[PDB]
């Protein structure tokens, strides 16, 4: 499995945090990241999509979020970084179809300017919405990113998204702040090898699966210098919302409301 290099990071002006670097070095076909706000979820996801588009000519993938408005965040970051990386790859051509949320990177057999230049493959990236499942129509994909995955219904993943990955044995990066003990939590446990940890119920006794790898960090784990700035938010955000969005804590919703 191909993975991004230090040089690729440098060309993007990207300096990953420890947790981001872990996600990028993982070759697991199911990566599940439960990280707090500002931990780097969206940036890391966008870097993964850019990596596929340029390093693997003809690669196709989707970013799927609960809504199209949400999908535009990562989709837009990918467009920006693709525009940036294309500057030092003369044999590539970017084509954006903005209203469709469709981004193409054409790969040529020589600098696109040069005489006789022929197209050898076209990589593709689309933004998709779990609340418009009618636009999730029988695709064949190298990769998918599920953004705010804990808010995506499980059936959308199992029926509409996961089967797009079979033919190319593609990967999925499933990232979210947690929303209780739902499918995103169960998928998280399947990849969690870090042992007993506060904020992850049953993390001492979970069954893991070899194609899964899981990553976890509170906002203040990534930015210790911002710890007290985050803690101020406790005062005007409900306890459950704070623990999820900043603590990246898995907590039973009904259990807590007891």
């Amino acid at each position: 499995r191909l993975r991004p290099s230090d040089k690729f990071f440098e060309l993007l002006g990207y300096k990953p945090h420890h947790v981001q670097l872990a996600i990028h070095r993982s070759t697991a076909k199911r990566r599940v990241a439960c990280l707090g706000r500002q931990s780097g979820k969206s940036e890391a996801a966008s870097v993964e999509a850019v990596f596929e588009l340029f390093a693997r000519p003809g690669s196709q993938g989707w970013i799927i979020a609960p809504t199209y408005d949400q999908a535009e965040i990562i989709f837009g970051r990918v467009v920006e970084k693709v525009e940036r990386l294309a500057e030092v790859f003369p044999a590539t051509e970017v084509q954006l179809q903005r209203r469709r949320l469709r981004l193409l990177v054409h790969h040529y057999d020589r600098p696109v300017n040069a005489p006789g230049a022929k197209r050898v493959a076209t990589s593709e990236f689309r933004g998709k919405s779990a609340d418009r499942p009618d636009n999730l129509r029988g695709a064949t994909l190298d990769f998918v990113i599920l953004d705010e995955a804990a808010m995506i219904p499980f059936s959308v993943w199992s029926e509409a998204i996961e089967p797009t990955l079979s033919v190319r044995d593609g990967w999925a990066l499933i990232i979210s702040t947690p929303k209780g003990l739902n499918w995103f939590y169960e998928f998280f446990l399947m990849g969690w090898r870090g042992g007993l940890k506060e904020g992850i119920p049953n993390s001492g006794i979970n069954q893991t699966h070899p194609d899964f790898e899981s990553f976890h960090a509170a906002s203040w784990d990534v930015w210790p210098e911002r710890r007290e700035w985050y803690m101020e938010r406790r005062l005007y955000i409900p306890d459950l919302e704070f623990r999820q969005e900043y603590g990246a804590e898995f907590v039973s919703h009904s259990g807590l409301e007891h």
